[PDB]
């Protein structure tokens, strides 16, 4: 079923498209005018799972939490149970992604990928292993656990579709996880590590030489092949990376819309556009993180994001805090009157 | 009174942005990690208008509208009657600005500072004149209606916290006032025209060169004084300009956050930070419009934008489209959680 998931992600409506640009250009502005703002809608307006029109009804952030091996090597300053806190956090609506969703009005699944910690109630269970494998020292996990947890996600996703979420947002928590991030763009893109591995969550400067002696060894002992991305996530990713890239192709496969976040999204995109090309058309960019691979990752994915906040919380936070961005975009198409209505015309 | 309305823009309040900072760095999440919301967030708990801390009660963007005198000189590509339809169709709810303010639920404010054109009913009338004088030979209008102006928008804008508004957007309508916008740009920056003239409302571009020079003759036939800003309004300007320039004296003076739109409102905002250095802080940029002279009006403001939409509409639609923005800073703070934890 994962191979037909990826064979049947349907093509854009790229009829509805041509209609949704000539009722723009009649819109009472001069044409053009409102930029990215119509370009967005005209990208909604082809999603197969909304209705020929930029269409926003309910919004779901998907969070992916999973602890990492990779943090025995001290690519991370906090604890590793803060994971499992912050998870537990989710819970309770006192993270950033969950103020931030409020207010957005947009509902946050927690989901446990793999945290290494007990199970923690309140959580959706698709937990892989407490923790996914050391990928310094060997893979984070079988290439059977990531195509497993891919189809479970994606299917979570598109059920969701079936429940009236017509957006998404995609984020995750896990300590360490820039590492495998950096890695995966590393590989994927083709940059060396050094130019992709950033501070995470306030690495000392001191510490960064180790962490990209880290990236470097993953990618040795594991030998991803940049051309199979699903290789890729398995050996030198994570369960989160393998959740946000399931939450990808979900979307794509049901034909809706999902806003990226942060550096921890990008590198889950590189992989997601490598599996099946047909994703890329149901990814928004919601910002432009300050993470230190974040160029890189976006000039990759040919992205441009709308939001310049140097945010580098992750969680799905700059997701959800572009979700009104999308809904902007449908606002304008439906609710602006028109040119003709009022007889402004030019030669 | 405009003198003492200057004079009592109140500082921003250094021990609130203290208390702030210390409270966020506390939240739970690295310190630093938000940003520039992080940054938002402690600008907002210094307005002395929000009592402290951020917040965001009612919103209100205030649509200035007027037609030009150099319109004459064919630098806009639409008929000028456009200006009234346009301020009609926002009685109504049609236009950009509209919809993107109800989607943000603010309340759009059109107020008409010299139309020439018949009062429109349900526009809030401030009119100066029937469109200003031709920048092109001569002054927009006397520094006295400036100045009558400034005072009266200034006021309103500040009465509107009485009613409850905490966050301000300004915008505009009024065809071909790209053309004032660059020579004030033009007189306060100094840079040549040329580096700030632009396509306007889709200005074919076979007609730029007589824009360049129209902007070109403005300035050299009224001098502005540059180190005056209402003298460079008066002159150089438009009703419009100088109602936007009037909103964000009046935010300032009600210490409370004006979120800038455009090109046109980069312009007035210029001229408001030279009159008074103190309306600064209240100052909030939206985003980088896609307008030539954007980046240049924009450095001279010391301002990075929020948000990079390639738009060009103006009318006070990018203010709308970040009040959302405001609002996240405001719920991070009051909302999250808080947190020797650290590995060494
Ligand atoms: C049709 C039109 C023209 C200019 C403008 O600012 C808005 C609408
Ligand atoms: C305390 C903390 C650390 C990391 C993180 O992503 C969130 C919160």
């Amino acid at each position: 079923t994962l191979h037909a998931l990826l064979r049947d992600i349907p093509a854009p409506d790229a009829e509805a498209m041509a209609r949704a640009q000539q009722h723009i250009d009649g819109l009472l502005k001069p044409p053009g005018s409102l930029g990215r703002l119509e370009t967005l809608a005209v990208q909604l307006a082809g999603m197969p799972g909304l209705n020929g029109t930029p269409q926003v009804g309910e919004k779901a952030v998907l969070v992916m939490c999973a602890d990492h091996g990779v943090w025995d090597e001290g690519v991370a300053v906090y604890p590793k149970i803060v994971t499992a806190i912050m998870a537990a956090n989710m819970t309770r609506g006192t993270t950033g992604v969950c103020v931030l969703a409020a207010q957005a009005g947009a509902k946050v699944h927690v989901i446990d990928v793999g945290i290494d910690a007990e199970p923690i109630p309140g959580v959706v269970n698709m937990r892989v292993a407490r923790g996914c494998g050391n990928i310094a020292v060997g893979p984070a996990m079988s290439r059977l656990q990531a195509e497993a947890l891919l189809l479970e996600v994606s299917r979570y996703t598109c059920d969701l579709a079936q429940r009236g979420v017509t957006l998404f947002g995609v984020g995750e928590m896990g300590m360490a996880n820039t590492t495998p991030a950096a890695a995966m763009v590393s590989v994927f893109t083709g940059s060396d590590a050094k130019e992709v591995v950033g501070i995470g969550a306030n690495l000392p400067p001191s510490r960064i030489d180790n962490k990209v002696d880290v990236v470097r060894r993953a990618i040795a002992i594991n030998q991803p092949n940049p051309r199979d991305g699903i290789d890729v996530l398995s050996k030198v990713g994570g369960f989160d990376l393998v959740g946000m890239t399931g939450v990808m192709l979900g979307a794509a496969r049901c034909g809706l819309p999902v806003l990226l976040d942060g550096f921890l999204s990008y590198s889950a995109a590189l992989a997601a556009c490598q599996i099946a090309p047909a994703v890329r058309p149901y990814l928004i960019p919601s910002h432009f993180s300050a993470e230190k691979g974040a160029r890189i990752a976006l000039a990759h994915l040919s992205m441009e994001p709308y939001l310049h906040m140097a945010m580098r919380l992750g969680e799905g936070s700059g997701a959800a805090l572009a979700m009104p961005i999308v809904e902007a975009a449908c606002a304008m198409f439906h609710n602006m009157g028109e040119l003709a209505a009022s007889n402004i015309v030019l030669p």
